[PDB]
Parts: structure tokens; sequence; C-alpha cells
């Protein structure tokens, strides 16, 4: 309802800057995977995703377009998709409590 | 419309488990991506997928959520989100054929 | 808004072809990831991804499949899903300006 995914395609050495900007802003959960995007063809970079409530999508979008870029070609990309329901899983808290 | 994407992050070790719940009620097409989630600081983890109408998609979820579950800490999340469209590659089913 | 995800799981052998086919028509910007799927059991393919205007969603789906397409078992799947925002992390370029 108010959930959203944010998917971050983003440099590899951008990572460590990125968790440091989602942790101190206190958005949990954030997973990473390896993918491959256009560079300086392809180059390789990761794939970070996290849920959040729809309050502060627009500022933690923003916080890791600001800890990811360096100005260059390769960058990456920032989006937002909706999401219905999440669950955690040890518990079974859904919604807001799954966050 | 009616179409709907879970994906499950979970623990490696829970994917025949999980795989198993899915054949079982009939729920085909899954697939599997490696990912790194917060656990006992990052753990291996997988990501799975299945596209379902939304009549299942309820008891879907929970399936995965009982098959993933142990108690610990870094069991993972499971998501819904909507799917506007799907083709089937080989045959170019569209919507619910394609499922 | 008027924005979409299309993912396409395919076989890893067409991607040379898929990325031809895009890039042809236009369209920039994708990505690729590792992910297993049912096949001739699990099988390696792609996960392709784009992110498109809706004027093109229907004709890059029908372009990724013709291109994708060898009329065998585990040939995969494209589906389409919302997409609210999209930044490019370069430039903080949004909407239409990041695609």
């Amino acid at each position: 309802g108010h959930m959203k995914l944010i998917t971050a395609i983003v440099k590899p050495f951008t990572l460590d800057d990125v968790k440091t900007s989602l942790e101190d802003a206190g958005v949990l959960g954030m997973t990473v995977s390896e993918i491959q995007g256009y560079g300086r063809d392809f180059v390789p970079k990761v794939r970070i995703e996290v849920v959040v409530d729809d309050s502060i999508v627009d500022k933690v979008v923003d916080s890791i377009v600001r800890a990811a870029r360096t100005g260059k070609i390769g960058d990456g990309k920032v989006w937002v998709s909706p999401v219905d329901t999440i669950v955690r899983v040890r518990t079974g808290e859904r919604g807001h409590d799954a966050l």
C-alpha cells in the first residue's frame, strides 16, 4: 500500500558508503546482489535493495544517489517500485512490522 | 492485472524445502539467484521468485515463509509486487497462459 | 507513472541477440544478472532488465521474446512491472530524462 522497493544499480566501490548512509538513517534490511551494466560494454556493478515506507522513499533515494555519485559514466540508476505486502520470515510480522 | 511477483530472500539451505512446497502446490516457474543479506554484516542468501495469480498469492507467501523459517536471525523476507503482463518466451503465451 | 521495468529471464547464449535488438531500437541502460531457472532441475539463465516508457513497452517485450526464442523448453519468461520513479545517479536526472 504505502510500501516501496528501492533498487539501486551502482558501482561496487560505493557499497560501504551507501550502506553507511542507509544505516545512519535507520534504514534496515538492505540486500546486495551482483549485476553487470554499461560502463568504461559491461562493467561489474551491485544491485542494492531496500523496502521502505513511502514517507521516506524520496530522501532514501536521494541519500543513495549522493553516496553513489562519482560524476563519471556508469554511475548507475536508482528506481522505485510498489510493494503490495511484505512478511518478515522469522516472526511472520507483516507490513510496517516487517520493515 | 491480477498477476503478482513473489520475491523471497531466504537462507540457502531452505531452497529444497521452498521448491518442494511450491511444486507440491502446482506453483511452477520458480527462479533462484544469489544474494547477500544481514545475518550472523552479510551472509549468503538466495532470491526465489515466482509469478502467480492473485488468487493464490497469500497462501504461496505463507507456504514459503513456513518452509524457510528457522526462528533465527537472518531468516529473510518475502514480498509481493504487481506484474502488469507476462509472456512465455517459447510459445508467446500471455497472462494466465504464461503462468 | 508511465515508466515500466521489463525483466527477461532467458538462455545465456541469447544475450548478444537481445542486446543487439535493444540497442538497434535505441533502448539503452540494460543490465544483466546471473539466475537459475527450469530447463533441460535448474539450468543457468540470465536476467535482463530495462526501464522504458510505456509507449514502447509492448514492442520491446516482443523484440526480446523474438530474439530469445529457440522453440525449446527453458526459453524463459518476460514480464512487465510498474516503476514509480527513476533517477540517473551521475546527473540526478529524473523520469524521462533518466531513461
